[PDB]
């Protein structure tokens, strides 16, 4: 029972650290996509 | 040891639940700018 348990954390708690290298890249994905919009409005600022 | 074996599980549930909120609040965001930044271009699109 406690093999069967003992192994089922560790295919557990490997999604854990599988869930926040994908958080952690869409942050990134937001600190280019938020920092896009600053220079595309900033164009707006010359086209305008 | 077994009870403190599957108390960890849930413990292991719990807290592969509290990402999963979170990745989904971050994810609107990125919903959030990427019509927004579309809102741009458009904005963009008739003034050049």
């Amino acid at each position: 029972a406690l093999d069967h348990a003992n192994k089922a954390n560790s295919e557990a708690q490997k999604t854990i650290k599988k869930y926040q290298q994908q958080l952690k890249d869409v942050q990134t994905a937001l600190e280019e996509e938020q920092r896009a919009r600053d220079d595309a409005r900033e164009q707006l600022g010359i086209s305008e």
